[PDB]
DNA sequence: ACGACCAATTGAGCGGCCTCGGCACCGGGATTCTCGATCAGCGATGCGGAAGAGAGTGAGGACGAACGCGCCCCCACCCCCTTTTATAGCCCCCCTTC
């Protein structure tokens, strides 16, 4: 067996240990980056401020609607587009990513940029691959789950 | 001189049974509302079953081809033009007679 994650949110990463055998070997990630096997990589959490009208009903509704009141707010979108931007302009390759498809169209469509996700036919799902990694002009695309479940992304 | 004691008086306060049942506390009662599982959700995968896009070929189109006939040309070559004379009948135009 071969992963890149061997963790999982259910008790049953330990069947491993039975249905396939013991972790034959776990490399050291940062002894990678040591050796430049793997990309220093500034990890970083930006801690958005909610919106007061935002908190207002976030705080009210308890139902699953906060998780797209908590993801869809102007401080997140601005701080998105920021960063974006600053990247964009120094010329830097950016992948966003999301869960929910509703905030991922309206913030795609408000930053004009192109997203993937499910439903999105393989032929325009790779053209928009292609642009992205040829076109000068488009620096990022806008990924759903499709782009970390599996997927060769450049 | 008065202060306590004694007596007769008495009835409010007290010690108690009575009883009880409103309320609270206490503990122990089937419980209106808890938690602990099941099933549902969002967005993804894949499989399995469904449609449309390309094909064929009926066929008739346009028209390239292949032939003959056709008109027409450029081409050898051949004959006629012109001259002379003998010779004659034959012929027409003209003159001439009636």
């Amino acid at each position: 067996g071969l992963t890149a994650t061997l963790v999982r949110e259910d008790d049953k990463i330990v069947d491993l240990n039975f249905l396939i055998g013991p972790k034959l070997y776990e490399a050291n990630w940062m002894e990678l980056q040591n050796n430049g096997y793997i990309a220093k990589v500034q990890c970083a959490e930006v801690w958005c401020p909610m919106s007061p009208e935002f908190y207002r009903e976030y705080v009210a509704i308890k139902t699953k609607k906060r998780i797209l009141l908590y993801t869809m707010n102007p401080n997140k979108f601005r701080a998105c587009q920021f960063l974006i931007k600053f990247h964009e302009r120094r010329n830097d390759k950016i992948i966003v990513f999301a869960d929910n498809v509703f905030a991922l169209k309206e913030y795609a469509i408000r930053l004009n940029k192109p997203y993937i996700y499910g439903p999105t036919s393989q032929g325009e799902r790779m053209q928009i691959l292609q642009n992205f990694k040829h076109n000068p002009k488009i620096n990022t695309i806008f990924i759903s789950k499709v782009g970390d479940t599996s997927f060769d992304l450049p």
